[PDB]
C-alpha cells in the first residue's frame, strides 16, 4: 500500500509511536519517507552482505526479521519478514519499536542520520491534525 502522508501520520499516532522512546512522530515520518516513500511493499536486497530490507521502515533481515535466506540472522523481532510487506503496518510498528529499544535508537537507520537528524522535520506532520 502507498500511504498518503497525513494518513500515515494518524495511523502511527494511533499505534503509539508519538514520543515512543523519546522519538517524535515527525521523526518517524521523516524515516518512512526516506526509507520507502511510505510504501509497505518496498524491499531492498543488499548484495554485499546478503540481507534484505523490508517494508515501510526498511527493516533488515539479519538483525530483526527472519526470511530464511540471510546468513547470521538473529530475528530479534521474532517475526517473519513477510509480516513487514502487509498493508496493515501494526507488525512493522511493533518491530520498529523493538529496534529503538536498543541504545542507538532511531540512529540505527543511517537514512535518518543522512536526511532527518538536525533538520527541521516538522513539515512531515504539518496539517495532518496530529
Amino acid at each position: 500500500k502507498v500511504f498518503e502522508r497525513c494518513e500515515l501520520a494518524r495511523t502511527l499516532k494511533r499505534l503509539g509511536m508519538d514520543g515512543y522512546r523519546g522519538i517524535s512522530l515527525a521523526n518517524w515520518m521523516c524515516l518512512a519517507k526516506w526509507e520507502s516513500g511510505y510504501n509497505t511493499r518496498a524491499t531492498n536486497y543488499n548484495a554485499g552482505d546478503r540481507s534484505t530490507d523490508y517494508g515501510i521502515f526498511q527493516i533488515n533481515s539479519r538483525a530483526w526479521c527472519n526470511d530464511g535466506k540471510t546468513p547470521g540472522a538473529v530475528n530479534a523481532c521474532h517475526l517473519s519478514c513477510s509480516a513487514l510487506l502487509q498493508d496493515n503496518i501494526a507488525d512493522a510498528v511493533a518491530c520498529a519499536k523493538r529496534v529503538v529499544r536498543d541504545p542507538q535508537g532511531i540512529r540505527a537507520w543511517v537514512a535518518w542520520r543522512n536526511r532527518c537528524q538536525n533538520r527541521d522535520v516538522r513539515q512531515y506532520v504539518q496539517g495532518c491534525g496530529v
